[PDB]
């Protein structure tokens, strides 16, 4: 599987190997803020990252993943639209070549410079691989990034990217606190969707925060120095690793806030 983000292997090609690309609950989507409806039934959202145990950061040729020890209930997401407990397994970002693009979700068609995905799996299914086979297997917390003031909690990530420039490189990344990547408000939109990369499985409850975080131009410029290619291969900058908005079809986006 040689999927990627280029002209010949990018999102418009994915459906040939992954026909669910044209399915009924694909992600990302445009969030039309005027059509999203407040749902007074949503329970409070609970992000409990105090005992999070990061392990490693990996360039997988598509993005970089900060991985967590998910062998115990440490860092979990509960409440909101969710039933039960979802354990953090990894986070990663999608970003652009320019500050005007990079996010996967859009808000009233606005693209942000980047989008953070904190990926969690439903502990009722025992492991991530079983969870992705279920319609309620994953919860992905999505957070927009805009360019402005630096995000101090991001800088440790930024500073290790030089050591994982190319596809397949990993580095120790212990003691990283993902609480430093969250905005002040947990107001959110939620809808049922999919993974935004192959295999595009329709197993995700999306929770997209309304408040973006700000990162500096210098921080995102360092994301853009990463490579899609492996070591010793021709350089292809890791930029524009985002899937565009997909048809909403038979879905409603719910808001947690008035
Ligand atoms: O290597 C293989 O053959 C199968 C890989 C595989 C098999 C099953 C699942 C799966 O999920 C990958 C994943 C995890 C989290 C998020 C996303 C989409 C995104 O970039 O936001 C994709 C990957
Ligand atoms: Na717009
Ligand atoms: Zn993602």
């Amino acid at each position: 599987h040689h999927w990627g983000y280029g002209k010949h292997n990018g999102p418009e090609h994915w459906h040939k190997d992954f026909p669910i690309a044209k399915g009924e609950r694909q992600s990302p989507v445009d969030i039309d803020t005027h059509t999203a409806k407040y749902d007074p039934s949503l329970k409070p959202l609970s992000v409990s990252y105090d005992q999070a145990t990061s392990l490693r950061i990996l360039n997988n040729g598509h993005a970089f993943n900060v991985e967590f020890d998910d062998s115990q209930d440490k860092a979990v997401l509960k409440g909101g639209p969710l039933d039960g407990t979802y354990r953090l397994i990894q986070f990663h970002f999608h970003w652009g070549s320019l500050d005007g693009q990079g996010s996967e979700h859009t808000v009233d068609k606005k693209k942000y410079a980047a989008e953070l995905h904190l990926v969690h799996w439903n502990t009722k299914y025992g492991d991530f691989g079983k969870a992705v086979q279920q319609p309620d297997g994953l919860a992905v917390l999505g957070i927009f990034l805009k360019v402005g003031s630096a995000k101090p909690g991001l800088q440790k990530v930024v500073d290790v990217l030089d050591s994982i420039k190319t596809k397949g490189k990993s580095a120790d990344f212990t003691n990283f606190d993902p609480r430093g990547l969250l905005p002040e408000s947990l107001d959110y939109w939620t809808y049922p969707g999919s993974l935004t990369t192959p295999p595009l499985l329709e197993c995700v409850t999306w929770i997209v925060l309304k408040e973006p975080i700000s990162v500096s131009s210098e921080q995102v410029l360092k994301f853009r120095k990463l490579n899609f290619n492996g070591e010793g291969e021709p350089e292809e900058l890791m930029v524009d690793n985002w899937r565009p908005a997909q048809p909403l079809k038979n879905r409603q986006i719910k808001a947690s806030f008035k």
